[PDB]
């Protein structure tokens, strides 16, 4: 009686099949185009990458690995996953006899948890940079009464902090505490840290306690491939990372691991990690995303990419320099990478407040706590990254105009705080910011300008989509 | 290097990947895709996956985000939840839903974390009886599944003489094990589950009754099988398979009197996941809207019609169908009913371009000799195949099996089936037959449309 | 203040009149009563004499040959001697069996074995409590875990057929395939029958699990060969040193030595390491001494006859209550005890209280499926150590019988909403309680009370 | 067998029922009489106590508690357990409105484990003084590859150390680490520490992390009752202890706990601790031992006992002073209690060697590492306690002659180490002490004068057995 319209329902372009969702995608693209994206974890994926996501690769189930699958008809997915692993090892200049890699993790958090499952039995001890000091949830997060992060729930985690007076990680206190905590694995990775990680030192600390040194290069993965920051692959046993962010691919994760001699006493990391990801934690691999990651890896090895990362770091340096010239304090004085933590205290306000004033001006960036911050209830900083805007073509001069936009945003934030009063609440702040001509007026002007400037730049991706 | 490759198309930026995708699209077109868990996503859905939604981080939930600029992602995730609850005819005052799970397995593990603390006891169908890894799975050594590592799982089996679940033995064993949660869901079970009974057993032990409708999610939306939302406290599911969307998962939960919402939500984040995959959420949304169309409803009826026809055909051809038949989209064929196993069959059928996988089957020689083949109809039905067509498919599979009992008898009974794969290889005689059959199968499958983008 | 040396020497009778009276009042209580609690016995004078030796003063952490303190020469003779006698008493070969005699009690011994062979969260399988299992074999509810074995380990129980009172070895065999136990327990606290160790062994091997026997209740029966030995099939056998072995309170852990499935057993190191530096501290040498003394007495002919008599009495008692129309689970017993199903129209919950008021000691048992104990467990070791024979145990059966008539009596006068109420016996009852108590105590005083004089 | 032989076997005095054993006992008593017992954990139980152990109380099964038993006929055991709890709460000057106590623990280690089980679920975090610094196994013990103490096996333990330069506990580092470890319970108790514990400071640290402060007064329990050292019952939520050692009772343990309002409202320790001991971990109580503990408690409240404890501390002060006058170094310079940790390094040897030379001279005492000691194997010190010998009546003068005996012991230990050859060690040392004349003749001489003097003092007990 039917089955006639059915064929086309599964054939029409998104625009007609569902106007609502399509309308949402179009307003998102406009939003991304006129705004100044400064969130350190954001970037814009190339057309080639996005083009792969929508392929028929979405349809195939390939549980297992090349050579050892559970389904039939994986010949092409096998070339794909294999090809992707080749490029992944290549992109980071790794030798196949000394390194192996898994490309099925669904995202960044899944990769980390998989490595914990494979090498750290349940309740095994894990050590990672404390959250308020730039750490990531997946590195463990708990309070004096509740285990929040799943890494803290299924395992025993204890954090190491950074020196409150330098913003640097306290390798000395980590070394000492590792002897009392007996970690099975130590994490070398940050989410809001503007400096390089002393992997060499961390490696010795691990070896002293027989622990594994796992690096989480999610934020600097792209910087590493381009050689603008030391590689973690020269000290760590395992390296996990997201494939988006500075690597500029689609969302997914990878787990790199050592192979060979640690021929007396060998690395049995491959078997574990692989079994952990499957049949351990994941099910069918998302081949379409694996393709996207593959495409990204190939672009990542081009000189244009190395060029891009070069510029990403230069821009952070210009931004970092301009805000300083304007009197803003930068945690640890500056950066070695794509981001910087601005301690808004030097201006008499917090990132909790600036977060809002700036967002209303189409300048995206998120609040974050600086060393010593009394409460996470009122974070003294703002994290700023350059990958996104640099993928847009902005150069040093441009980022200097950005620093000024951000600056004005902070002044309004302070101007408004003058009214609310010191003891004023955060709810009261948004209230006063939301209901006041003097302010709303300024917000209309700033926003206008910020957007005007953004509109002057291209926006990578499926054309206006 | 003032070059901007951020725009050059895939066909130019990466010919290698481009080829693999082209070769995969042709492979999918000329083959008879019978794997029960596969389907072909619509073009609209795939289109969404490549949108700019890929670029936004929106950790948390609408109303409660950690980032700024989520106005549109909020409208999306919210829209998706509306459609999810709608598709299954659920009342928002009684049901809530989380649409951030990255896949099917992540969704289950999230529910376990939220409702079953570590080491909590879970009960699910034993895998060899059609259960899924994520429902727990272990041995006398390295527990394969993570659900079996961070939790204490004990399985319930199906009657070996009927292929049916032994709800009686589960009821008794639940009194000794004290499960905190019981799973109602299958990966290879041709029948409807007695949710009502499973509900009565959960309550008897204060346990939660979690349904995993991943395999019949599409069947359920179109009302071709009873709904699990009628008895269960929680229902999780993939968004692909019979729902025909992109890969992702969802978690439905009860609201009223009951704080499953808080836990589940906190479990997915900041518990187990990070940034939501908005582009995939969009894809699931698009699929949900198509799932509520009449065209979808008929498609599902057809999917089930085809399964019966196929089942019937293989039966008329003397093949053993576990429990005699099916109420859904799949059937477990008991090999050995022709004198062979799905272990080798999967390999030859595969060489003939007929895709389907072997399956543990009730007890059998577990992993050593899967006395069965699982066959599903969603994928081919999305292609338009009707009963008559599936009748011809049954014959193609049949011939595949005859060519299997063949190479087997021609293979030493010591069965170095780890070379059988090699005896299929090179041996021009079998490779000859493989081609003869493969030819006919591809000619026949090309007669039907391949959903998705163009020849991409 | 200018003394103290006086105090250290003064007899307890002077130093503590309160405790002394308690001891005397407890000794008289034990003398005039009919002790039927299956887990109770009367230690000999020799044993009790050892408990008060100077052995109480030495710390000897570790083992003979490998101590952490100095001056253990004599404690080393002791522990070693005790181990020799322990293996001997059960006719075991040192090349095949080894033993650890430091466990503080029965429950500590089991927990030590679990810790040594079953890492945390390891699965253990044991007889369900209501079916005669012991707490230490795991015990939990739909809601919470009551036993530590159930808290630091994942336990699943196996039940006894509700229609026969017999263990369902079939359902255990099947369930063991789904649960994957790392260790299965062969032992009971209230089961009148012999366990099928051979079958239990065939089931452990099928799952690669260990077969641990808990012979606490029949330890004495085993030494005298009045019941099959668990050392014929089990990898490990734990046990109390009191109960039917008639020693002081303490536990032991026997283990296999040699090769399990060699083809070109290290239970010793593990268990030993588990007891120390694992779970315990300083051994209780004075108690080890008391266990040694009891083991030597356990190998005498006088002990063997005693055990035969213990079983003879149980049969007689069982038979008598049967002829009295009482329900004995599984119809009878192969050992020292029997589970009486008070159905007579009452329960062991209230029975225990009245019989207790009549000076007939025995506790309520959790018969096969209700906080509402349905039966009464009765043991003969204690009274038999007193010299009672069949004829005497026949008169005991009647004393108990009358006790039940006075019980099943107040239950009609009761609520039926019993509870703290029923714990009221009015004089119409107190008078009877006294009439029966007299008759019991007078008969009870016809027999010798082993051990040191109650004064 | 004639039931008269059976009835008599159960009636014969030990001397006749078992010769081997009765003979062992007799040789042990002789040994204890002629030797100088200096091991800090050793003491001599009174006759009254031992007399209680052998009572018929051995026979009764009384699972549960007074008022709520599982067996019938506990009338007298109920007076006993109740009586014992009254005295336990009394001896320490505790008010029943604020404190309760369980007297069924079989020993010291069982009491601690019971408290962990009741208040700290499995894998809960526990913090205790590191073993090498004077901690006890039950407070947790593990290495960088294996959990040894059961406390470390069924729970997550992390230790807090003492300052290597003072021998004092580092309350500052504990405070800091507690914030990263999030302990659920902190242990205030030592096995080899000559100083008082800052319970008030530890209590604040617990409260800062919502943790319970558990004190383990096994070593100073008797000192506390007599008030010669501050009481732990002033700051701790729970106090566990052995009943032997300085309390001079039979082997057993007790668990004291708070009752009433913690600050909430209230304290919920009673139900848990009691449920943990049973049906949790233990079975039938050892009533005969509970009686012994009761008798000891009554003696513990006499003025003779308080007199004894003062003398115990006075003797440690004389002994400590004498060894110092002879040039021996005492960790932390001295002691506030019954023991002292001598750092044999000042003489060029170790407690591993002195342990043996001194034991062969009938002078009992055990080796023990001193702060900083280069990873055990060769522990620098010797622990020395005075309870045992003081219960024997030794006074200041006497303990000065002991110091001299010990001194000579060390010289021999070094005279032979002179033949040793610095590098040649361990198994070789003993081979020389027990293999060449001059020394043996030296040992025979010393030993003799040691035993003679020892035979000049009484020996608490059954007057011979
Ligand atoms: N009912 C049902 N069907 C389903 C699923 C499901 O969850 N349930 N799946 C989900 O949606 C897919 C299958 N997924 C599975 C993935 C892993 C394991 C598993 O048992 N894992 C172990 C042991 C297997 C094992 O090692 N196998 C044998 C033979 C080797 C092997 O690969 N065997 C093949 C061929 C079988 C044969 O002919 O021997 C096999 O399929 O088992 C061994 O001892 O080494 C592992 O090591 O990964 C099982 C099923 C498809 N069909
Ligand atoms: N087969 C057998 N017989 C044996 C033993 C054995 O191990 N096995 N024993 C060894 O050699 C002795 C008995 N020892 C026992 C010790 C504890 C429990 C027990 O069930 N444990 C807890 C449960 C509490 C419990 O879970 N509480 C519930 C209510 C259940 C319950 O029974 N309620 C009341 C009792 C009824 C009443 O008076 O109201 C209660 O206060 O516990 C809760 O509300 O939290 C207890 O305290 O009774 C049973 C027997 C003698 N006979
Ligand atoms: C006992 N002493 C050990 C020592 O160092 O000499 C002890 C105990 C254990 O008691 P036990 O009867 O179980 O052997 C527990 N806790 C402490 C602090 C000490 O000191
Ligand atoms: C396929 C399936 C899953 C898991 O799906 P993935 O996204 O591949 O993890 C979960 N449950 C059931 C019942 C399934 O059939
Ligand atoms: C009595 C008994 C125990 C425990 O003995 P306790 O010394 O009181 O802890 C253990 N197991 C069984 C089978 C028992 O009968």
């Amino acid at each position: 009686a039917l089955w006639s319209s059915h064929e086309q329902m599964l054939a029409q372009p998104l625009k007609d099949s569902d106007a609502e969702v399509y309308d949402i995608i179009k307003k998102e693209s406009n939003r991304q185009r006129v705004g100044l994206e400064l969130i350190a974890s954001e970037n814009f994926a190339s057309r080639a990458v996005l083009e792969a996501l929508g392929s028929c690769l979405n349809n195939k189930y390939s549980e297992g690995y090349p050579g050892q699958r559970y389904y039939g008809g994986t010949e092409h997915i096998d070339e794909l996953e294999t090809l992707c692993q080749k490029r992944a090892l290549q992109a980071y200049g790794l030798d196949p006899q000394c390194w192996g890699v898994n490309v099925q993790p669904y995202s960044g958090s899944p990769a980390n948890f998989a490595v914990y499952t494979a090498l750290v039995e349940p309740h095994g001890r894990i050590m990672g940079l404390d959250l308020p000091d730039g750490g990531h949830l997946t590195h463990g997060f708990m309070t004096d009464k509740k285990k929040i992060s799943a890494t803290s729930i299924f395992f025993e985690s204890m954090a190491y902090k950074v020196n409150p007076d330098t913003g640097y990680i306290d390798y000395d206190r980590l070394e000492e505490n590792a002897r009392l905590f007996h970690p099975k694995l130590i994490i070398a990775g940050t989410s809001c840290y503007s400096r390089n990680l002393d992997y060499g030192r961390l490696r010795k600390i691990a070896d002293e306690n027989g622990a594994y040194l796992m690096a989480d290069m999610a934020h600097i993965s792209g910087l590493v491939v381009a050689g603008v920051v030391p590689s973690p692959f020269e000290h760590c046993h395992v390296v996990t990372t997201t494939t988006h962010k500075t690597l500029r691919g689609c969302r997914a994760g990878m787990i790199f691991y050592r192979r060979g001699v640690r021929k007396e006493i060998l690395y049995n990391l491959e078997s574990l990690i692989n079994s952990a990801v499957f049949p351990g934690l994941q099910g069918g691999p998302h081949n379409h995303a694996i393709a996207g990651v593959a495409v990204a890896l190939k672009q990542a090895m081009t000189p244009e990419f190395k060029e891009y990362q070069r510029q990403v770091v230069a821009n952070c340096r210009a931004l970092s320099a301009a805000l300083v010239e304007l009197g803003y304090k930068i945690v640890t004085g500056g950066s070695d990478n794509h981001l910087i933590l601005v301690d808004l205290r030097s201006k008499g306000t917090d990132g909790g407040r600036a977060e809002k004033v700036l967002e209303a001006c189409s300048i995206a960036c998120n609040k974050n706590t600086c060393p010593g911050d009394k409460s996470a209830l009122r974070p003294s900083g703002l994290r700023l990254g350059t990958p996104a805007l640099t993928s847009r073509g902005l150069l040093e001069k441009d980022f200097q105009k950005v620093a000024h936009f951000i600056h004005r945003g902070i002044e309004l934030t302070v101007q408004i705080q003058d009214d609310t009063g010191p003891r004023a609440t955060l709810k009261e702040f948004k209230e006063k910011l939301a209901g006041d001509e003097k302010h709303q007026r300024a917000v209309r002007a700033l926003r206008q300008e910020v957007e005007s400037f953004a509109a002057l730049f291209p926006l990578p991706g499926l054309p206006g989509f």
